């Protein structure tokens, strides 16, 4: 935990969302794969509502691109002030924001509605109402009188839980905690590392609980979800970069029942 | 009558043509705004993309007639031709294309056009791939004069005859009158093999446009005039569609009232 105090957002982005992992040109890369699960899922039309919460956003937005066209009130979160400040730099188009434009374009490409990436970024920036602090370790992760409309119609979290959880059970509880934020019938789209144990973010060196596809499945069931979709991307050699030791990436579409 | 005087007036006026001012006037926003699907930019890209998408327009070689400082007209095309020749009358335009080819920062940025084409061709291509291909397939940039009977010169580089021709806002913009236009059309048509295809785009009912200092003169033409010239030069007209310029895209850089797109195949 205290490890996250040393977490450098620029180094995290550089490590994961700049080339080689950040190169979206090759359709066999992790980035293209991630956007596709997101897009495909929403394209079904079955994940819809008015409000949505992104759990542990860090300093990234890609995870909301296809999503933002289906929910008018979007709430983003993270445990670190630094990250929240970085999200705001891109939301307010302030100086030194991160360049998500490749990711916007590709989302537009994948969705195939002939939308221009500028329109896409405009819509995201418009629907994100607030950026709130959060701790998944708390049975009320948002706090008491959170400005966020609860319960949310749907939830999105990527590379969070397993990254803030020392072991399998703390993972399971964190999932339970957030699940409380989700209106019954609501949907959860969860993405994360498979069989990862550590990863760097500058001077920070975070520990991770190595999970598996089955382990992730079981957890979702245990938390009270019907698992609608669960897919795995195996990390190609050339995307093993020594910023971490992730072996694969998983995507789950889960429905609170 | 006499072609020389008119042709000389043209050549004279174009010595004042400023490529940057031209680029800004027509390919920066509001005209350059690709976000609105009702815009001219999107309509043009869509005409090209849909056309090549039939798969009916292919081969080894292609020539772009009066490229000017622009490449957007080749984005959907370059996936279908190994060898592409670009051409323009003015050297300063040829140099402008040179900058883009060398991928210099000084160059004009077409990335929005590349992105949008990729977007409409629907193959999830990334724009950098599309651009890298175009630069790969442009085998030369040649001087051209459509008023000569051999618009490229004699014994010129271009592999002739070409399997297809592309030309956008060229003919009507260098032709003082309909007869000149027609002749220019016949001259370039000698570069196209029989059975080959011509994709033609240009202004409808336009008489002038600005390119910096240069306020140039254009022969206003209509859809039907364009149709007839094609028939006259020996083309079956496969498709001819018209875009009516929206009030808010009529910005005083010209007096264009519409834009025409012609897919025509040379009888052979
Ligand atoms: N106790 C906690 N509760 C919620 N998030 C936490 C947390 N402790 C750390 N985090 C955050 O978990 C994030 C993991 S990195 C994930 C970034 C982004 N979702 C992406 O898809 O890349 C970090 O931003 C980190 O600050
Ligand atoms: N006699 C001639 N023969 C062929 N092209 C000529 C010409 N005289 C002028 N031109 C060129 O005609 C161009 C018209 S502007 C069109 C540029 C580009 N094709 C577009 O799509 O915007 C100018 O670049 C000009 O140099
Ligand atoms: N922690 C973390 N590991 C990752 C691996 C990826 O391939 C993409 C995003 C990531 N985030
Ligand atoms: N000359 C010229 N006129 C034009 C009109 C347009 O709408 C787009 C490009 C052009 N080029």
């Amino acid at each position: 935990a205290s490890a996250y105090q040393r977490f450098e957002p620029r180094a995290y982005l550089r490590n994961n969302y700049a080339p080689p992992r950040g190169d979206l040109c090759n359709p066999n890369g992790v980035g293209p794969w991630k956007l596709r699960c997101l897009a495909q899922t929403f394209a079904t039309g079955e994940v819809s509502g008015r409000t949505l919460i992104d759990i542990g956003s860090g300093p990234t937005v890609y995870q909301l691109l296809s999503a933002c066209s289906h929910f008018e009130d979007i709430t983003m979160t993270d445990f670190l002030e630094v990250n929240r400040q970085e999200l705001g730099r891109w939301l307010q188009e302030e100086p030194g924001a991160f360049n998500w434009s490749m990711y916007s374009q590709h989302a537009c490409l994948i969705e195939g509605k002939g939308e221009c990436w500028q329109d896409k970024e405009r819509q995201l920036r418009a629907r994100v109402k607030r950026v709130l602090p959060i701790d998944v370790h708390q049975p009320q992760p948002l706090g008491a009188g959170s400005p966020a409309p609860l319960p949310a119609d749907a939830l999105v979290s990527a590379f969070c839980l397993e990254a803030v959880s020392p072991d399998l059970a703390s993972f399971q509880r964190a999932l339970d905690h957030i699940t409380t934020l989700l209106r019954p019938g609501g949907h959860l789209l969860l993405i994360g590392a498979l069989e990862e144990s550590w990863y760097l973010a500058g001077e920070a060196r975070l520990t991770v609980v190595p999970v598996s596809e089955e382990e992730v499945r079981e957890a979702l069931v245990r938390s009270g979800y019907k698992v609608r979709d669960l897919r795995t991307y195996i990390m190609p050699a050339h995307l093993q970069t020594g910023v971490d030791d992730v072996k694969g990436v998983f995507f789950a579409w889960a429905q609170k029942v």
